[PDB]
């Protein structure tokens, strides 16, 4: 009986549920796992709920990963939700931006004329206690620090966009055995709440190639918070400028670490695929 | 604008299309590839068309694999189609069986009282020219014959259920590196039209454990024609009786090589997942 719309942001694909009638999500995390199963269910990297606003915001976003866990933010998902909300509001829409309450704070997507969505993703969080990670003291940053993974020492930088990211820079990102090494990063003891893991090949100071092993979703074709965190990590390590394209398997995102307000802006597409109803 | 229903037969999942208005499938193979993409489309192992009957049959089935190629039959798909047709007919249904025209001939699913579907899959085809394969002369069977794959010699048996199967018996089917070796069987030069490949672990004379690398779909959770062919191969090589359970990743099928009429009967479930409409 559950009605939903399938979206994807650069192939990071989601089940969107109109949940404006109640602050109670329409499905449990356990049901979200079943729904995200690609063979037995609808198939998705997560379920996103369009919920009633909180504390002045226009709406609230909650997301369940395909493993049922609930992360704090999702950049590809926010872009899908902004498109979804525009469709729900229809001709009653009276603005090009939504203020969206998330576990990570207020996030503000903007529908731009060219069909893209540009998102104010907030300030990056750089202290180890904010990731969270035990690689460094809670009040210290985590920049080009060692992380031993199955005997081999990786150089990693940690950034939070509300959710945790662990970024490592590599010569050939296509050659990373992501299915094998990804889980070992995700569940590394250094990360008490697990982490998302991004492998970054720097092509130039304004062009990064990214692959990601996501917390709670595995190999995905794109991750907005992950691209934001990777750009921040590339600036912090002096490898890139603050404006860059992040090329993902599903396509590109435009990332800016603004020097005006020190916030991260992420611009990318959102595509409605189909509407459906569970049997 | 395309309306569809998602089904799966033991996790072998399909997009079902009501195509009763024309003998011409309403989507092209190229569109079917897009629709089967699990991130950018609906996500499926194939698209199945419910088409007008031919030559006194009740309906016709055509199926496109997720690579766009068109195979001659699909057992999990016929079960899903039988369920779909029963839903389309509703209270106008006046029988428990459909005669369905396929490229492989007439196939007759029966809706049983317990909710399963028992399918008359027809006679197994055992001659090399019927597979087709060049392992033996066209008028010879292919039983425990050699096939060199990347320098290792495998013992294989070939059976056609309208579509080609290459069956090999192994001690530990879970240990097969299916993602790697599968494509090497599928595209082996010995198979002019490619082949489906089944790895079979005999648990007992009435219980086979199967994993499959499918022509045009890769690793799937179940294959009905493949389970039929694997049972035939297990009989031909003296390893099993003619009545057996075939355990697949998605669950079990009951297979019978009838001594009454020498035809193969396949019994299994079919589950309706959701209905949808493409944007
Ligand atoms: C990939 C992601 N959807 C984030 C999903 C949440 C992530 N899997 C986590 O668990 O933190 C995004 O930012 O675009
Ligand atoms: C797996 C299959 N759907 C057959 C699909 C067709 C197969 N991929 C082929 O190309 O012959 C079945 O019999 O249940």
């Amino acid at each position: 009986a559950i009605e939903f719309t399938k979206y994807h942001g650069l192939g990071n694909d989601f089940i969107l549920i109109d949940n404006r009638a109640s602050k109670t999500p329409a499905i449990t995390p356990e049901k979200a796992v079943e729904m995200c199963d690609r063979h037995f269910g609808i198939g998705a990297d997560g379920v996103i709920f369009a919920l009633p606003g909180e504390n002045g915001t226009d709406y609230t976003m909650r997301i369940f990963n395909s493993d049922g866990s609930e992360p704090e933010m999702c950049g590809n998902g926010i872009r899908c939700l902004a498109a979804f909300l525009a469709d729900l509001e229809g001709l009653s829409r009276n603005k090009d931006t939504y203020r969206i309450h998330t576990l990570a704070g207020v996030i503000t997507p903007q529908l731009t004329p060219d069909g893209q969505i540009k998102v104010d993703m907030g300030l990056p969080r750089l202290l180890a206690g904010e990731i969270p990670t035990n690689i460094a003291a809670a009040d210290q940053k985590v920049i080009n620090q060692p992380l031993e993974v199955e005997g081999k020492t990786w150089e990693v930088t940690c950034v939070s966009m509300g959710n945790p990211h662990c970024i490592t820079f590599v010569e050939d990102v296509a050659a990373i055995p992501l299915e094998t090494i990804g889980p070992k990063f995700e569940h590394h003891p250094a990360f008490p709440q697990r982490t998302n893991t991004e492998f970054i090949q720097v092509v130039s100071r304004d062009y990064l190639k990214m692959r990601v092993w996501e917390r709670g979703a595995g190999i995905t074709l794109a991750c907005g918070t992950g691209a934001c965190a990777s750009l921040v990590a590339a600036v912090l390590t002096g490898r890139s400028d603050r404006l860059a394209t992040v090329e993902l398997p599903g396509g590109p995102l435009e990332i800016e670490w603004s020097e005006v307000d020190q916030r991260i802006y992420m611009t990318g597409p959102a595509d409605r695929v189909f509407t459906g109803k569970l049997h």
